[PDB]
């Protein structure tokens, strides 16, 4: 009668115009707009229970403790719910990620959305979809986004208040859309793509050439949403996202996210171009090569990746129409 | 009736890169470059025109070469006999000095020696300039080869302007070293990035700025200034193989690992700056000074028959006998 909980279902997002760099460390402010596209296959669900006899926040996931390490930096992050909801209440949370985190595929866009959402609906606290935004924002950059389906693009602002994402009409046009994943043998060692993108916005010698052409990519891709133009799009996604791979082999000292197999992938995109299945690269903080290709296209060009490999590393998820959603 | 000639050539090392060319059938480059040439590593070539030679042959190694470098010598030759004015064919007799199957060995040294190898057997007396116009056709790094020390290539827009030329430094070449870094996994690579590459304009933008920034770091023997425009110019060469249609690297995980080496050298006290080439292997240029301490940093992490180095020459190409 004293518990207050929500339950949300958020999905993972992959950037076409790329974050990488942050104005803020500590509200997580980026250096540049993104624009990103919400997958319907992958996503998490994280319920919320409040509850005044709670002493502390609990975060179990996938059915088991998480560290005291992430204990404590989910505690602070509810700390900021507290204070947005005026409160002290604690909180038990429960997260099942659907996402192929072993893979190599991200899962904190997701995550903190889920989080942010639940925690409104729980608190009943009417956030807008800007404030929700906001508030997923400080969790995970790329979370702002995933409170978004379709196309979404993340204003960057120069505050708290002013950074935040939205969703993009395109007109039904991510209804023919589909990406697909090329899982790639990658080490197991530890990486952070915080961590990285910190370095080389601080110190890459490439860095000024990245900001001096990320809004006219970015212009570029949102005109060719605009008049659905998928050859377009890809060309300036592409572009945009090899440019940003180009920062860190400027960082001081010089990394590399890709390994040969990522370029072998990539050689099988121009591959397809060039026989008429019209399709368009994007890479991550990771090896793993991510395939924008209409969804007519979808099954010819993973054809072609199967031929190279193994079936269980190449999957495909369409682009969901619709944001987060609160669940039983 | 016989003419023969031997020559000795170095290896040398881009510090401002030639990559990309104006024009493929003469090697004219799209921009100039910066080169160090370097005493350990060389190719001696003895050519020989035999009257009763009826096809240009080429041992290397006391082995023959592949079909493609085969018929590469033969297009070369063509272009020396058109020059000499004769018809003979030859036989080329060639020695690499460098570390087996390290990834090392150059075309640079390759062409050079064998260049002036004829201008010896043929007695054509060729200045210095013309003697780089003639390795420049072999193969765009040999041009600077013809010389020690610094050496400088000027793009030019020709057969006739497009030659190198060596730099004086005040023997300030004597004071430097490269520590390579052998790693495992360009006329090639260099065609599809110069050809299709989205990143190739930047790389052009920012060249000639390098490029001043580096000759101008040596008429001051400042290696601090030197070696940061010279490490910016590298990676900006490999950036343009990542926009390439579709992108390639040269460089793998253990290339970044010595890169690491280097940053942590220069924090602490060490001055030492990376180059790469068209494969892995990581050039490392050093003061002598600090040679041995940086190679003991090297040492912690890689393996002694990995670390090899070798002090710039000062003298140019040079005949046998
Ligand atoms: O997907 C992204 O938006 C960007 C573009 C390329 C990859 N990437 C990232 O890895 C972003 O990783 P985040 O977890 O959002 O970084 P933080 O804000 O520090 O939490
Ligand atoms: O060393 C060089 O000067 C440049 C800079 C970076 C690497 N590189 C090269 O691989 C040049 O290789 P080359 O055999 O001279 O090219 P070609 O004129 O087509 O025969």
């Amino acid at each position: 009668s004293m518990v207050k909980s929500g339950k949300a279902r958020a999905h993972t997002n992959i950037a076409l115009i790329k974050y990488w760099g942050k104005a803020d460390e500590t509200y997580i402010i980026p250096m540049n707009n993104s624009l990103s596209v919400t997958l319907d296959r992958f996503y998490t669900e994280t319920k919320v229970t409040f509850d005044p006899d709670f002493t502390e926040d609990c975060l179990i996931l996938n059915g088991n403790e998480v560290n005291a390490k992430e204990k404590e930096k989910i505690q602070n992050y509810m700390n900021i719910v507290r204070d947005l909801a005026g409160n002290r209440l604690h909180a038990r949370i429960e997260s099942e990620n659907y996402v192929p985190t072993a893979a190599g595929l991200a899962s904190s866009a997701s995550a903190y959305a889920a989080l942010a959402a639940a925690c409104n609906e729980a608190l009943s606290l009417n956030l807008s979809d800007t404030d929700l935004s906001r508030l997923a924002r400080r969790g995970s950059g790329s979370a702002s986004r995933s409170i978004f389906g379709g196309f979404a693009e993340w204003e960057k602002g120069h505050d708290d208040l002013t950074s935040y994402a939205h969703g993009i009409n395109s007109n039904g046009w991510e209804k023919d859309l589909s990406m697909i994943f090329v899982v790639i043998n990658n080490q197991s060692k530890k990486v952070s793509s915080r961590s990285g993108m910190s370095l080389t916005r601080d110190t890459s010698r490439f860095y000024q050439y990245w900001l001096d052409h990320v809004d006219e990519d970015l212009n570029e891709a949102k005109e060719a949403v605009k008049n659905q133009d998928f050859q377009r799009l890809g060309e300036v996604i592409e572009a945009n996202g090899l440019r940003m791979h180009a920062t860190n082999l400027g960082a001081q000292p010089p990394f590399t996210y890709l390994v040969q197999e990522s370029y072998d992938a990539m050689a099988i995109v121009e591959q397809c171009r060039k026989a008429n299945l019209p399709c368009y690269f994007t890479m991550d903080a990771g090896p793993n090569v991510k395939v924008l290709v209409e969804k007519k296209n979808k099954q010819a060009v993973m054809e072609q990746f199967l031929k190279v490999f193994d079936e269980s590393k190449i999957i495909a998820s369409d682009i969901i129409s619709s944001g987060v959603e609160i669940i039983k």
